[PDB]
């Protein structure tokens, strides 16, 4: 049975790419403006 | 789910330009006259 177990564990895991990062929360698509308006 | 949440938050915010200023109240299109009239 020691063989058959390892065959199961290996058969049920393939293609799963770990990729320890998820996604970052910090977005900056465009920097902050910091300018004014007048008439 | 930790991935899917961040995808939502990033998908629902794009193009919004912060622009921390609104508009100024002080207008001066033409300076104050301070002159008189007579006959």
């Amino acid at each position: 049975a020691r063989e058959a177990i390892a065959q199961m564990k290996a058969a049920a895991l393939a293609g799963i790419n770990s990729r320890l990062f998820g996604l970052d929360g910090n977005i900056s698509t465009n920097s902050e403006n910091t300018e004014r308006h007048t008439a």
